[PDB]
């Protein structure tokens, strides 16, 4: 008989899951499996992103139960768990979504050889990206495009991405009964308290395929907003109703299919002939993701500076004090500190909010390496994506793709143009709640009388700015210009 495993790593969803469909075809028993490392914290990861993952597993668990099945959360390392459950469960086929991350290639290669010795067939469809990324490289003559313009012409020549896969059947082949490694007490979905975290999560975005689909339909409620979407024109200070889709954590974990997203976009574009075009359109935002996945997966050492062929070698400063003040949201610039507080509380900021804090840390003010700021983002972002976090940090640091280092965002003026009252600031920096609007971006410039009346004395309740922006930005521009000419 056929007994199959569907191995979840990314692609935490039932819609558009070709790996799940194949595992279910002609199957007598299907084992939906997620492999959890119970020592991961004992090694980095915030409770916000890890709880997002656990909520995504709880959602998968309810979905299989409605279909007569059960999600199995195995504890241990994949290289030590799969050889046991291959023989115990009589597995003949193993299915999982293709992954191009560096650790995934080493892990998945080790699993294929273990499956070959057990006589297990391995099926690995591509569904986390719009296209076969290796196909795009081969169609471009054997090298990935390094600009969004040439990448967009490539995908236009390739055509539409594959259509989303049909939904799985209403009833699934359940796991076999009384298998020891499938014992419910050892395969349940753990809570965040049980895995090691001591403080609760504060994010407002719930994990799961159900929440992903609900947020998707909410974005498509107004087809005019979808068709006219222009990413650079969106509001970074909007927090009650975020100006973008906030689908990034669901696309990172695969709770939402990129192909489903793309297919819904085309349906709206076909009825709206004046819809925006790449790179600013909503479809263009999925192409930025596809672009960075394509380049990073074919570039060695893509997440680092050294050994990276596309990353410029700049001698960033090693200033632990500047990094600590930026990390702890005590730069003294309320716009910067409010975004860094949103990072640690919500785990998600608007794209242009990330521009402000990334520029301030790197090429704009503090001249700290983008690798250090990345490590802070990787800890707290619920949408932390290896290739996307890498590429945009190199972009914002003028180390790759972006080279206009004379464009330096002001930590004072940038947010005032969208939000002159400082509503975003007052929400995440409630110490400045009573500061009049005239000084909320520059609290150090307020007379001492108003500081006392607002209960926020600079230097006692809120810190003074760690740098003068005019002085620091001038120095960084002059050092970036020297770096670009000594190449
Ligand atoms: C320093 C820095 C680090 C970043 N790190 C990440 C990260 O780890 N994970 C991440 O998903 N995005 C990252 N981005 C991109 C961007 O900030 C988010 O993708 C976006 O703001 C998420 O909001 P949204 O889902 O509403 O995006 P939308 O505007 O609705 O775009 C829809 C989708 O397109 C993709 N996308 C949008 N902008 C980009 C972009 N610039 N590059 C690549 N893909 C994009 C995402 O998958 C997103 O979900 C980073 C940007 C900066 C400046
Ligand atoms: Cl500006």
């Amino acid at each position: 008989v056929k007994n199959s495993i569907i191995w979840f790593r990314k692609g935490l969803r039932l819609h558009d899951n070709p790996a799940l469909l194949e595992a279910c075809k002609d199957a007598k028993h299907v084992y939906p499996v997620f492999v959890l490392d119970p020592h991961f914290l004992q090694q980095k990861v915030s409770v916000n992103r890890y709880n997002f993952l656990l909520e995504s597993l709880e959602d998968l668990q309810r979905s299989f139960q409605a279909r007569g099945s059960r999600l199995l959360v195995l504890r241990g390392k994949p290289e030590e768990v799969f050889p046991r459950v291959f023989r115990e469960w009589g597995v003949t086929q193993l299915c999982f979504e293709h992954d191009t991350e560096p650790y995934a290639k080493v892990r998945d290669a080790a699993v294929r050889r273990l499956a070959a010795e057990a006589g297990v067939e391995v099926v690995t469809p591509i569904s986390h990206t719009l296209y076969d990324t290796d196909m795009l490289v081969a169609r471009n003559g054997g090298a990935a495009p390094l600009t969004m313009q040439s990448f967009t012409k490539l995908v236009d020549r390739v055509g539409d991405p594959p259509a989303p896969a049909p939904d799985p059947p209403a009833a699934m082949p359940p796991p076999a009964e009384d298998m020891p490694s499938a014992a419910p007490a050892a395969t349940g979905v753990p809570t965040w308290q049980e895995v090691g975290f001591k403080e609760p999560p504060l994010t407002v975005f719930k994990g799961g395929e159900t929440e992903a689909l609900a947020r998707l339909e909410a974005a498509f409620q107004d087809p005019k907003w979808v068709a006219g979407f222009q990413k650079p024109d969106t509001d970074p200070s909007a927090w009650e109703k975020p100006a973008t889709t906030v689908l990034s954590p669901y696309l990172k974990f695969g709770c939402l299919s990129a192909r489903l997203f793309h297919a819904r976009l085309l349906e709206v574009y076909r009825r709206h002939p004046a819809h925006s075009q790449p790179p600013v359109s909503l479809r263009g935002q999925l192409l930025w993701r596809e672009f960075f996945y394509t380049v990073g997966s074919t570039t060695p050492n893509f997440h680092r500076m050294a050994g990276n062929p596309v990353c410029k070698q700049i001698d960033w400063d090693d200033n632990p004090e500047f990094l600590a003040a930026w990390r702890e949201a005590r730069t003294g610039f309320p716009w910067i500190d409010a975004i860094m507080t949103q990072l640690v509380t919500w785990g998600w900021m608007h794209h242009l909010a990330r521009h402000s804090v990334a520029c301030f840390l790197t090429r704009g003010d503090l001249y700290v390496s983008w690798e250090r700021g990345m490590e802070v983002f990787e800890e707290h972002l619920i949408d932390q994506d290896h290739y996307l976090n890498a590429a945009n940090w190199m972009w914002l640091s003028a180390s790759a793709f972006f080279s206009q280092y004379f464009r330096v965002y002001s930590p004072v003026v940038f947010g005032k143009k969208y939000d002159p009252e400082g509503r975003f600031i007052r929400k995440f920096l409630p110490v400045l709640k009573d500061m009049p609007a005239k000084y909320i971006y520059e609290p150090w410039t307020a007379p001492l009388e108003v500081q006392r009346k607002a209960g926020c004395v600079v230097g006692r309740d809120y810190p003074a700015p760690i740098v003068d922006h005019a002085v620091a930005s001038k120095a960084c521009i002059a050092r970036m210009a020297a770096a670009y000419r000594r190449s």
